[PDB]
């Protein structure tokens, strides 16, 4: 047993006892105040609060590292990623490519990158779990019309060509265990729907996973993610170019402030203060552990207005951004090279940052969190998103168990007993949850941390040949 | 790396999480509140905190348990005590007692049983360091002119004599290097002090205690309490057979509610109610990881009226006490051996406890607070005392140091540097504590998370010979 692992753990103890003293002995003061006292007072109780809760949160994060918890955890990290990175590339390189099994993916999805990418991604955990080799094809995407290996590394080295002794479009793996070449539609009109899709993780690695990662089915997703955007010679030399030219160095936090067209559709507007208040708070909380010489936010955004805007409103603030790229991303000109261009260096960027503020609901901001799985053992907890949870644009229902039971206060809330099953429909960042309790059909709203999120499993192929 | 570990670490970073978003969401809904509506919404802000608060406690609980650290504290605080048994033993029973080094304790103390106790602690203690046997003499025990054998085993076997070729009242260590038998007055006179007092703990065992021990100061102390209160038969046999007689059945939190003379003059009077609701917190706790079938309270008294008392407001709760032992304690009536086997009984059932609420002002439940360390693992935390923190009166400064700055909001509170060394008078239970800021000279009040306890070590004999 370890010293500095018991030291933390008693510190941490310790640390909510105090605190619970503490929110015990102001909130009996805040009762018998009134009006600018009130205010006043309750204001300096949320200050104060605000450091006590980043250090225990900075404790736990020792705690996470503490005998070689840091060391291993990385390493475990690393071979379930080359696991999964070689059983990838062994199924995209038949050695007979006229003779291989084959699941056909078409780019052009009505959407945006993002939106496509996840199609991609889509399409290729299919594939895996079919055992097909994966034909993307990209002719005519809107974004360059030159096709996929515009930016990126071609899908396969040794199969490319869609052909075969028998081709049809999908209809269920047992019905087409012996069509060769399968064509497979969005995931918005798939019928019928395998298993092979998120958020379930493959029961092969299930265990290894929850023992490193807090949200294994991003991890799974993000696999895909990685081996999709392997970049062309040229790009990687656009990306790390760009890197020497923005001032990009660590410690930096990315925020996504998504704007134009998704106001009003798809998601709400947010002013430029919603997201700051994360940035800060979470400066602090780094600041708590490492040195902070700059704070610098990558700003990644469609609104080119809003990088002057931020620089005066945040003046000890550093904000690396491109805001040419900014203007590409404009509807005017959004689906061209230039801008596609500037889509994967903004995504790449906010993916490389210690510490992502966003709305979940863009397609954008979703993949950065993706990609930034791969470069961390564990980067699940690593966003103060502002709407939505974590989805995956056609996942299977999205469950949690409850784990206490919970009275209803007010008829806005749902009943929950400890077992119940919760689809949950987010998570509101007050405290709250909305969601259904599957067992009564009743929607509403229930505490957050009274539920667990119930893993899924899928008995998807183990490709034992790499 | 133990899969059980890491579910139940994120769970309480979660969990934490939440919480602070709860604070922030309830908190700005409070500023908006008048008088009832403030009031109503602010007592039910506190009962749901509780409950989130003791969630996180109890996955705290499980996570000090899990990957067999529960099993290995046990065997390692097993290890130590065996250790320290063997070689105060080993002193206390030298082969020649004619020719033995040879410390010379008188127990009758112008105070209580308790504070006679503590003070044979502290001869115990300097007689180790010095390698001196400790020399007990009790005739004229105010409270059982008997003796100390009236209660318990005699300190040795071999040497209960005081005889020596050189016999003197204590001058030091290094003066009385050549003196047979030395005199030790009470630690109130003590001078010079030697290094061998509370709350330093032995050099060699330090390392190995703070990976068991949350505070290890108490360990050490207890250590000869333990060797001390080796009951004499009829004694022992009096303690079975109360055990039986009381209905004395864990889950039992044991409640000590000094009141009689030292109202006033050397602590507060306090009404039931007081200790009551941390007992109820605590069953909530206990019930939030256990099956708790009855709520049993042991309530150690010298007020005899407060059991019916108790038992009237608080129907719910099965009360242990012996009502006639509350009487024994009366002020007109205390200094006799029925009354000495009273409070010896009394502070058996409460160190015997799963938890303990009492006032540490009085000696009586440091006593049954001591003793405690010796039938757990790691029972330091098992208290919410309601005035003075943990202390051994006669004992060294106790020191803190500040892990983190704070910069004082109002006139009672001390500004803190980290490294800064605190001098504490206490905890105020209300998330501040009260001390001195030795660097900077002043004194006042500071967020009590914000400092990190001292350990102080001494260089104690390691009696290689057991
Ligand atoms: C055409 O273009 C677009 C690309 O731009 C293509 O991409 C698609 O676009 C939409 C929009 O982004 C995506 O839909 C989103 O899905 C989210 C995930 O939903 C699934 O999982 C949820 C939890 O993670 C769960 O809540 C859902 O039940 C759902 O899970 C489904 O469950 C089934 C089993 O039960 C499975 O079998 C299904 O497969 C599974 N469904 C899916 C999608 O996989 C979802 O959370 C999100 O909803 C939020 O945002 C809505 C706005 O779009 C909002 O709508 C508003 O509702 C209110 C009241 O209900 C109403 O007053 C208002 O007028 C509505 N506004 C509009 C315009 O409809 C939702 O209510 C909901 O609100 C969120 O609520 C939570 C809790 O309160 C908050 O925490 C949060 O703040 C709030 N979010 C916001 C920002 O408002 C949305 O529906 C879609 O995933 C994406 N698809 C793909 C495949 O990528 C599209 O594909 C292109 N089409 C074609 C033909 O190619
Ligand atoms: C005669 O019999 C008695 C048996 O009872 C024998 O035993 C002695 O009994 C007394 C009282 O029962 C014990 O006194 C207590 O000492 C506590 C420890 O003091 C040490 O540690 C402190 C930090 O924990 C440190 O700050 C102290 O100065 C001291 O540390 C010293 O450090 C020195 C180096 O600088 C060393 O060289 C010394 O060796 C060391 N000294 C000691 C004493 O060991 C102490 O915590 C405790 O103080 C609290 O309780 C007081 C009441 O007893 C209370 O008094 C009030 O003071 C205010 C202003 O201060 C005054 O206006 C008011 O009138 C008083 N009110 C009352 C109720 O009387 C103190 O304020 C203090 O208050 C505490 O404050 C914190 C935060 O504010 C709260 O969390 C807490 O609720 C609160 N406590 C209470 C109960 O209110 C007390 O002084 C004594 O230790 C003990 N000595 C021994 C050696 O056994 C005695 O031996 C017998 N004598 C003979 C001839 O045989
Ligand atoms: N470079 C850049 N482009 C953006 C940004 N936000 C939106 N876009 C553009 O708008 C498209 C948004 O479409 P999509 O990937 O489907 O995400 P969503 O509509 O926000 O859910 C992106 O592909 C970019 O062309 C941004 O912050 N930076
Ligand atoms: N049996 C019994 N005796 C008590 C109790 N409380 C106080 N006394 C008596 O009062 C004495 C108080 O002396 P002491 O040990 O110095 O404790 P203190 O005065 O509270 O610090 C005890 O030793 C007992 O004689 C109690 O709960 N049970
Ligand atoms: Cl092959
Ligand atoms: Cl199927
Ligand atoms: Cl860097
Ligand atoms: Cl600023
Ligand atoms: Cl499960
Ligand atoms: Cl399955
Ligand atoms: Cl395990
Ligand atoms: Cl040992
Ligand atoms: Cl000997
Ligand atoms: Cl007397
Ligand atoms: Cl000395
Ligand atoms: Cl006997
Ligand atoms: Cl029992």
């Amino acid at each position: 047993l370890g010293k500095d692992h018991e030291i933390l753990r008693r510190r941490i103890e310790n640390g909510a006892k105090e605190l619970w003293f503490f929110l015990q002995s102001e909130l009996k003061k805040l009762k018998n105040l009134e009006g600018n006292e009130l205010q006043r007072h309750a204001d300096e109780f949320l200050l104060d609060l605000g450091h006590h809760e980043r250090s225990i949160m900075t404790d736990l994060y020792y705690l996470s590292q503490t005998d070689g918890a840091g060391d291993w955890r990385e390493k475990e990290a690393k071979d379930l990623t080359e696991l999964v990175q070689r059983r990838i590339t062994y199924l995209q390189n038949p050695k007979d490519c006229s003779k291989a099994k084959k699941l056909v993916c078409n780019i052009n999805k009505g959407c945006g990158y993002g939106c496509q990418l996840h199609h991609v991604v889509y399409c290729f955990m299919i594939a895996y779990g079919t055992q097909r080799t994966l034909i993307l094809e990209s002719q005519n995407w809107r974004y360059a019309t030159g096709g996929w290996e515009t930016v990126f590394r071609p899908v396969s080295e040794t199969c490319t060509d869609r052909s075969g002794i028998s081709t049809g479009h999908w209809s269920g793996e047992v019905k087409d265990k012996n069509v060769q070449v399968v064509e497979l539609p969005i995931v918005d009109s798939l019928h019928p729907r395998p298993p092979y899709l998120p958020l379930a993780v493959p029961e092969d690695l299930a265990d290894r996973l929850v023992r490193v990662h807090g949200d294994p089915a991003v991890w799974w997703v993000s696999q895909f993610v990685k081996y999709l955007i392997r970049p062309q010679p040229w790009l990687e030399k656009e990306i790390e170019e760009a890197t020497k030219k923005l001032g990009f160095k660590h410690p930096v936090i990315g925020v996504h402030v998504r704007r134009t067209d998704k106001v009003g559709t798809e998601a709400a507007f947010h002013p430029i203060e919603e997201y700051m208040v994360h940035v800060e708070e979470h400066f602090q909380l780094l600041a708590r552990r490492m040195q902070v010489d700059k704070k610098r936010v990558y700003l990644a955004t469609d609104d080119p207005s809003l990088l002057k805007e931020a620089k005066t409103k945040y003046p000890n603030y550093e904000f690396i951004s491109d805001n040419s790229i900014s203007w590409s991303a404009g509807l005017h000109n959004r689906y061209t090279e230039n801008s596609l261009r500037g889509v994967i260096l903004d995504i790449h960027f906010l993916s490389q940052a210690d510490f992502l503020v966003c709305t979940f609901s863009s397609q954008v901001c979703r993949v950065a969190y993706e990609i930034m799985q791969t470069l961390h053992p564990d980067a699940s907890a690593n966003f103060h998103s502002l709407d939505d949870i974590y989805y995956f644009g056609g996942q299977n229902a999205h469950n949690q168990i409850a784990i206490y039971a919970h009275q209803p206060r007010t008829a806005d809330e749902i009943p929950m007993e400890p077992g119940d099953i919760i689809g949950v429909a987010g998570n509101h960042w007050d405290g709250y949850s909305k969601g259904v309790n599957r067992k009564l059909g009743r929607t509403g709203l229930y505490p957050s941390y009274k539920v667990r999120e119930k893993i899924e499993t899928v008995k998807y192929p183990t490709y034992p040949e790499a």
